[PDB]
DNA sequence: GTCCACGTCT
DNA sequence: AAGACGTGGAC
């Protein structure tokens, strides 16, 4: 608001510039390459990110590229990462920039945030690191900081908050380097801001900060700590062939873990168990199995609900046809196949138990 | 174990 | 709105 903006952001970007971390998505400001990260480190943490981002650009160098991949592709490409409707997202916009705006990266935010995966902070990160547009590029990170340097007490969930913070940035932003000073305040918020005990001794801008003058910083910013989960128990069915051959399948093109494959799997709702698992199978393609007492249960997490998962070991014979999203993979191709991590580690607790 | 990441869409 | 949508880095 008032504010010594103008020194402010000389502290800020002095410290950014000197302690600056080594990024591979910073080599550059190629629109397309920061447009993926800036995806890719949606609700992911930076380190996570440095290899997939890596790997992705190696094998999609251009926008261009990334268009004329298949989707099961670029879904691999994305596996593990989580989020996956992000990468379908950036697949799909991606293609309408190669088609409706010949392959470049539009700079005005309202084109760029009509693309798919483009919300308001993609669209001021994005636009303000590789064009320079002084879009305020709010995200928790910068919320943490404003709400400290600030002491703004609004919940950091309300839709409505967001747009303070937004507008805070518009007022104090260094509008000659909107990128640097965006970056700045982000990169501040995850590395010197922290959620518990932010190293405000070493912070460049202590000096402005309110929080840290009322000593309150630890109870800023504020959030619901919103509770819940929802407990999923689920039967999960690894079954082989006399010849090696795996039954995995594609999950939908919608809702939770879209066209990822996975091991056929049910909701025991109790814990009934392999029952509901044999009915399955059986019920679907012919097929004919005999499951064998599981070999592990173990819990896997989501943002919005938990799979307790039982895998149950168990043998084929035949089936008349499996089709549908259904088949019969040899085991040295399911690599070839994305699976979320959940089912990994199933693949894995089940290779285990026959070695 | 907990928290929340360089959030978006509905 | 408020809830769906994955996963692990860093404590
Ligand atoms: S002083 Fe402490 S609280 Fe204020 S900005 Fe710097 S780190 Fe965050």
């Amino acid at each position: 608001e008032r504010f010594p903006a103008r020194e402010f952001q000389r502290d800020l970007l002095d410290w950014f510039a000197r302690e600056r971390r080594d990024l591979p998505w910073r080599k550059d400001r190629d629109p397309y390459k920061v447009w993926v990260s800036e995806v890719m480190l949606q609700q992911t943490r930076v380190e996570t990110v440095i290899p997939y981002f890596e790997q992705f650009i190696d094998r999609f160098p251009t926008l261009e590229a990334l268009a004329d991949a298949d989707e099961d592709e670029v879904l691999k490409a994305w596996e593990g990462l989580g989020y996956y409707s992000r990468v379908r997202n950036l697949h799909a916009a991606v293609k309408e920039v190669k088609t409706r705006y010949g392959g470049k990266v539009p700079d005005d935010p309202d084109e760029f945030s009509r693309l798919k995966g483009v919300g308001p902070y993609t669209v001021g990160a994005v636009l303000s690191l590789a064009y320079g547009v002084p879009e305020p590029a709010v995200n928790g990170n910068v919320m943490r900081v404003l709400s400290r340097l600030f002491l703004v007490t609004d919940d950091i969930a309300k839709c409505s908050t967001r747009k303070r913070f937004e507008q805070i940035v518009r007022e104090i932003m260094a509008y000659e380097n909107p990128g640097a000073f965006n970056e700045a305040l982000i990169e501040l918020g995850a590395l010197v801001c922290t959620p518990r005990r932010p190293s405000c001794l070493l912070c460049p801008v202590q000096a402005y900060c309110q929080a840290f003058a009322e000593g309150v910083a630890e109870e800023l910013p504020v959030k619901m700590k919103k509770t819940a989960v929802k407990q999923v128990p689920l039967a999960v069915a690894v079954l082989a062939d006399d010849e090696g051959r795996v039954l995995i399948r594609k999950r939908d093109s919608t809702g939770l873990l879209a066209n990822l494959w996975e091991f056929p799997s049910c909701e025991t709702d109790g814990a009934d168990g392999k029952e509901k698992l044999e009915q399955m199978v059986g019920e679907q393609y012919g097929l004919q199995v005999e499951l064998t007492e599981p070999i592990v249960s173990f819990e896997h997490a989501f943002s919005h609900l938990v799979w307790q998962l039982t895998v149950f070991p168990g043998r084929l014979v035949h089936g008349g046809p499996v089709e549908e999203p259904y088949r019969l993979a040899p085991e040295d191709e399911l690599k070839a196949y994305a699976f979320p991590v959940s089912h990994q580690r199933v693949w894995r607790e089940y290779k285990e138990w026959a070695s």
